[PDB]
């Protein structure tokens, strides 16, 4: 058993070709990759629940910086937005989003930009998985902020529209402790993530 | 102020257009979605943390006291594959090769995974289960790669059909009841109630 908890973007991006990398170089060694907020990602790591985590950074401890990526606009397809190009800011304001819950980063992210910017944030709705941030703003009323490897299947889909912003970026960081880089198959799904 | 549990397939399925009713119709209200395991759903709406939950049939959710149920839908447990895999090749896949390939499943506190689990015990066949994972998303990411396949409720594959990397292929059944579940009182508070109307009447279409 080699317990993995992830940011969701990273199950529809990039972790894909590691867990089968990772699999053929361990063939006895069940995975378990949990997709979780950042902020439970870390407690469960605590609880020794995982042996590994990658999670953004709004939050003997090893950490390696993995990539930054910019944060994107999700919109219904022919929402006033996707008109833009590049999405400007004062009209951005305007419009209520779907949110991240509570633990997660991308969430804190949002939160920080518009306490930044002085505009208020108007949280209509909160979810904890993409899918239901793309079913959402499928539906017309939301738009959404993420980031940009969260899009990959929303830019295939023509009932969705994908726009960046006029930067926002986020961190993604991978986490573990330094007795847990003694094992092998730990340290293996450590470096077979960074080689590739 | 309301808050909804819900497995992962509904958010993607029925759900959406039911939050947008709602959203208009008790604009002042804040709606929060949490999807979730069939496991975690209950002990969050027994705890009070969620107002309804709607989950997987458990078979004992009358045995509650204060217990309100309503049979949303029945529906079919279907085969995902990559576009190429083998099993792409047939209309309906037979049991009997679907045994033989390594899965995606499900981890603990899903109805999907013990569903999963006890066919396969029933079946005399032994289940590999190479990875397990928590949302469809992963599902769908890692089925890409043509190593694994996943048994998957019909509900949970509307995105997997429109993806051509994926194949959806019907088993040649398993079956899954999904319920919508809260308590007497609950239905008392106005909103809790409009969504309870707004879902009986629009999650089964």
């Amino acid at each position: 058993e080699l317990c993995i908890a992830a940011i969701h973007s990273l199950c529809g991006s990039y972790l894909p070709p590691v867990l089968q990398k990772f699999c053929r170089d361990y063939p006895e060694v069940q995975l378990r990759v949990t997709s979780l907020g950042s902020d439970r990602a870390l407690k469960v790591l605590k609880d020794g629940l995982v042996d590994l985590a990658i999670v953004m950074n709004n939050r003997d401890m090893v950490v390696e910086v993995l990539y930054d990526e910019p944060i994107e606009l999700l919109t219904a397809a022919n929402h006033p937005l996707a008109a833009y190009e590049r999405v400007p800011w004062s009209e951005l304001v305007r419009y209520p989003q779907v949110v991240f819950k509570d633990g997660y980063g991308m969430q804190r992210l949002v939160q920080e930009k518009f306490e930044r910017l002085e505009a208020t944030l108007q949280a209509a709705l909160e979810v904890n998985t993409l899918d239901a941030f793309r079913g959402v703003v499928r539906q017309g009323e939301l738009i959404a902020l993420l980031p940009s490897s969260a899009l990959v299947e929303a830019r295939l889909d023509p009932t969705l529209a994908v726009r960046p912003l006029a930067g926002l970026t986020r961190r993604v960081v991978m986490v573990t402790t330094q007795d847990r880089l003694q094992i092998p198959p730990i340290k293996h799904f450590w470096q077979l993530v960074r080689e590739n």
